[PDB]
């Protein structure tokens, strides 16, 4: 189930995904208003054109006392189940731990502790997954970052981005040393935040220099045209243009140049009434990204009304239709 694949060729292959937002990164499936998730979902997503559908996975709640973290198994089945709705309609998968910020702190002074709950976590996760193929993808942390913290959304301070390093080296250990075919499969690993910000990235370290490890990031770019409600409407001029282009190719000439290989798992753009800005911005990121090499997945909470924050949802989930397949549309132009 290994084919003897680069990660740079992997990435290629995948080209153009989609998040399942609000849904398992929630407390429970439906905590945050998206309907229990079902494979006719999915098929739609994979009908349009995504090649891969990344699982964002919070575990916080579902996690027994120390010392041995046991997962409540209903919790991790249903993992597994919506995984598979996944696998078998021949997309690409990731997996991650998300939403658990809670738990893992990093600092100097709570490194250990969430350390050892981070490996005994994983240990159970990479364990469960350990005999599936390659088009199943493990993630190690979300978005790693001390909440609260003045520095938690610009890239951390050093002893942040220091602690998350060894943080992404035990997990990738553990499933290295977790048995099927854990040894090969594909792991995405971000510095603070997830953060594509340069200096930040300077101080991550890819664990055992292990080749088959791809950068994670998170890119909303522009933010005030992508998250920001009260930022403008419009995207579409030619700096707008240079701009993220730019920004791609210092990701470009980075990493993907001398082989490693990059997936921005989430970006996007709130509904802002503005449709056609929408979708072109969408065109140019996955044009861009992809000539680079580098995958991109939509970011879906299944949130829609127009015009609020965080507006983010191109499926209905509850009809099987698109709110704006307009917007699919595009992406599926510029993967090509």
């Amino acid at each position: 189930g290994m084919r003897d694949i680069s990660a740079i060729d992997l990435v290629k292959e995948i080209k153009i995904g989609w998040n399942l937002g609000n849904t398992l990164d929630a407390p429970t499936e439906t905590a945050w208003g998206n309907p229990r998730t079902t494979k006719a979902m999915i098929e739609k997503v994979r009908e349009m054109g995504f090649n891969a559908v990344r699982v964002p996975v919070t575990w916080d709640t579902h996690i027994g006392p120390a010392p041995d973290y046991k997962i409540d198994e209903a919790w991790l089945n249903r993992v597994e189940e919506v995984v598979n709705y996944v696998l078998d309609c021949g997309m690409y998968a990731i997996i991650n731990l998300h939403h658990d910020n809670t738990w893992i702190i990093p600092t100097y002074a709570n490194e250990q502790r969430s350390k050892e709950k981070l490996v005994k976590v994983w240990e159970q996760i990479a364990t469960r997954f350990k005999d599936y193929d390659d088009h199943l993808l493990f993630e190690t942390m979300n978005e790693p970052r001390e909440v609260g913290s003045p520095m938690e959304w610009m890239g951390g301070t050093y002893e942040n981005r220091d602690v998350i390093n060894r943080f992404n080296l035990a997990v990738v250990n553990t499933i290295r040393a977790s048995g099927g075919n854990n040894d090969k499969r594909f792991i995405l690993v971000p510095t603070n935040a997830a953060t594509g910000l340069d200096v930040a990235l300077n101080d991550l370290v890819i664990p055992n220099n292990d080749s088959r490890v791809i950068v994670s990031i998170h890119a909303y770019s522009p933010y005030f045209f992508a998250m920001d409600v009260n930022g403008t409407s419009y995207w579409g001029s030619d700096y707008d243009k240079a701009s993220l282009t730019s920004e791609l190719d210092a990701i470009y000439n980075r990493f993907v140049k001398n082989g490693r290989a990059v997936i921005i798992g989430e970006f996007g753009t709130i509904d802002k009434n503005n449709l056609s800005s929408r979708v072109a911005h969408a065109e140019h990121y996955a044009r861009e990204a992809v000539s680079r090499g580098i995958a991109v997945f939509w970011w879906d909470n299944g949130y829609y009304n127009p015009g609020d924050a965080e507006t983010y949802a191109l499926l209905n989930r509850k009809t099987l239709s698109w709110y704006y397949p307009e917007i699919v549309q595009a992406l599926m132009r510029g993967a090509g």
